[PDB]
């Protein structure tokens, strides 16, 4: 369903779902 | 149905789906 | 359903998922 | 159905689901 | 259900599920 | 000489890459 | 000199890769 | 000289990497 | 010289690397 | 000199890798 | 290397000192994938 | 290196100094893929 | 290193100082994966 | 080394100072894989 | 090492001094898996 591939990234990744109200 | 493929990308990723109000 | 696949990625990765009211 | 997979990742890894109130 | 595989990763692991209001 | 920041949210990659001379070879 | 950071959240990868000067070789 | 953190949260990687010269070789 | 932290919360890694200068070889 | 932490609490790597200059071969 | 596929490299005398870069210090292959 | 594909490079009393840069630093590769 | 497929390097008189950079340190494969 | 494949190095007077890389230093492979 | 495939390395005054990396220090495999 949700596929997430990240190859040499620079910064955070953020796949979160469904939370309730992420404050960061 | 959601695929996220990064390459050497350079800043944080929001893949985040169906979260109740993100704020960053 | 959900796959979070990090290759040498340089920062937190935040895949919290149905969690109520993160606060980082 | 929630796969976690970090490869030589640098940070901290939150894959924490259903937690009430995470306070970081 | 719920798998976390980390290969080297540098920092601390936060698999916690369920837990309430987890203050570190 | 003092630098901080209050309440900052940096969602990416900062690169200075700063280096001091070094007068090599 | 001094430095601090208060609230901050930095949510990724800082690269200063400082280095004193050598002059090796 | 004096440096410290209150309240902060790093997530993620930092890399100085600093070193002192050496004058190798 | 002193150094120290209060409250802080680090998730991640800190890579100084430091080293002192050597004159190897 | 001297230093300390007070009510730090630090989840990760921390990797100064301190080493004294040796003169080695 | 001779009649099959090779690959070589030869350095004497030899610095380098480069900043932060994506990719390896003066690497070298015939076929082979460099995926790091 | 003879008869067959081959990739070779030869460097003396060299120095680099580059900033920032998303690729290997005088890379060399006859058939292979860079893909880092 | 004939009639077969074949790597080699040699060094001699050799110094590298780069900074921080994602990749080996002069490395060098025929038909190898590197995947680090 | 030969009428296989075959992989080799050789080294002598060899200094190397490197920075925090992200890699083997001066690795060499045939056709293994670098999984590290 | 002939007829069959092999792996070898001849080294000698040698000094290795780098910093903290993210793999072996001059490591060489024909075929094998560096999986650390």
């Amino acid at each position: 369903n949700f596929l997430v591939h990240s190859s040499n990234n620079f910064g955070a990744i953020l796949p979160s779902t469904n939370v309730g109200s992420n404050t960061y």
